[PDB]
């Protein structure tokens, strides 16, 4: 007996094209997107080049209308010379990403006065998310006071981060915040068994403590969101091994098996890759758009998914329990059992759709 779900979003994905497309491209990602259950995806700015301009985003908008296997929007990207020039295009992105630690040159923020003016410029409507760890989220946070605005915390990782965003909510700050199931579900015991190539995530894989930390704390979390970042194994496991670990194929998975155990409800999971995504970044409903799951199935995460070009992943020799059988998507059957059956394209950008534009005083 299925369960049937509804179309399933993921805030945070970085599929890579334009100019990283051996790592993966907007037709292998959403590939790995569907097999995931996922039927959204908010893809980040930091491409080759990045979508720091309209220019750019324009590039990025036909490339994954031509590419998409699932509906999508993209993130338009903070860099030291863009704040005040992207009011005519921010409509059409799903949101402006600040990257506030360590991040390519094109999007690297020298100063606080530089994400002061970000959040001064951009559309006060419109969704700013942040890559923020430890401290950087309380200076975020207090920059978003000084505009005040909301701001959305990036994969949270740490108890650190959990218990500052917990006590913001308590002062009715308006900050949300997601949470990577890498950083659920590994932690500092795996790193032995991962090497520290493939180890190498940022934010970086947390303690026991952390990891218990944020399941304690899981009222905080609005969000889960995968942050699949691939690499090729040759990458991860080289002399400059890049942050980040491919996701979109494990995330339900993993979330399932927790749900199984009773970790946290059906109903957690679906606020946190359902509702709370479309109501943070007014992302629209999907007509006809659903997720068929086998909850019984127990299985063993290989050495790599069958989707994403990745071509590894962190969570191998994992026991999950739950398993994706079957995404109808806007009424074609886009995923069965290890086969996806959407071609490149079928996927839209939600922003152009009549109910994806967020909603603004005249
Ligand atoms: O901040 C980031 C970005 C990402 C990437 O590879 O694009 N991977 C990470 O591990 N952290
Ligand atoms: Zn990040
Ligand atoms: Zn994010
Ligand atoms: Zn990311």
């Amino acid at each position: 007996k299925l369960v049937r779900l509804p179309g399933l979003i993921d805030v945070h994905v970085h599929l890579r094209e334009p100019g990283g497309t051996h790592k993966e491209d907007f037709a292998s990602g959403t590939a790995a997107a569907l097999a995931g259950g996922i039927t959204m995806v908010c893809a980040m700015p930091n491409t080759r080049p990045p979508i720091i301009d309209g220019p750019a985003l324009a590039l990025a908008q036909k490339l994954a209308e031509a590419g998409a296997r699932c509906d999508f929007a993209l993130f338009l990207g903070a860099s030291s010379e863009n704040a005040g020039t992207l009011g005519t295009v921010a409509g059409s992105a799903a949101g402006l990403k600040l990257y506030l630690n360590e991040t390519l040159s094109e999007l690297r923020l020298d100063s606080v006065v530089q994400w002061m003016e970000h959040f001064e410029t951009w559309p006060s409507h419109l969704p700013i998310v942040a890559h923020a760890e430890q401290q950087t989220v309380a200076a975020v946070l207090m920059v978003a006071q000084l505009t005040q605005r909301s701001v959305h915390i990036c994969h949270v990782a740490r108890k650190e981060e959990i218990l500052l965003i917990k006590a913001a909510k308590a002062r009715g700050l308006p900050v949300t915040c997601e949470v990577a199931p890498h950083h659920l579900f590994l932690s500092h015991d795996d790193l032995e068994r991962l090497g520290p190539g493939k180890g190498e995530v940022r934010p970086e894989l947390g303690s026991r403590q952390d990891v218990e930390a944020l399941w304690e704390n899981m009222a905080v979390i609005d969000c889960f969101a995968s942050d699949h970042a691939p690499h090729t194994l040759e990458e991860k496991c080289g002399s400059r091994p890049p942050p980040g670990f491919p996701g979109l194929e494990t995330m339900l998975p993993l979330l399932l098996t927790a749900v199984s155990e009773g970790r946290l409800s059906l109903d957690d999971l679906l606020q946190r890759l359902h509702h709370n995504p479309r109501r943070i970044f007014h992302l629209p409903p999907q007509e006809d758009t659903y997720v068929e799951v086998d909850l019984e199935h127990e299985w063993t995460i290989p050495s790599h998914m069958p989707f994403s070009k990745a071509h590894w992943t962190p969570f191998e020799g994992q026991k999950v329990k739950g398993t994706v059988r079957r995404v109808v998507l806007r009424g074609e059957v886009a995923y069965i059992d290890g086969q996806v059956l959407v071609p490149p394209g079928y996927g839209q950008d939600v922003r152009k759709w009549p109910q994806g534009a967020v909603p603004q005083l005249p």
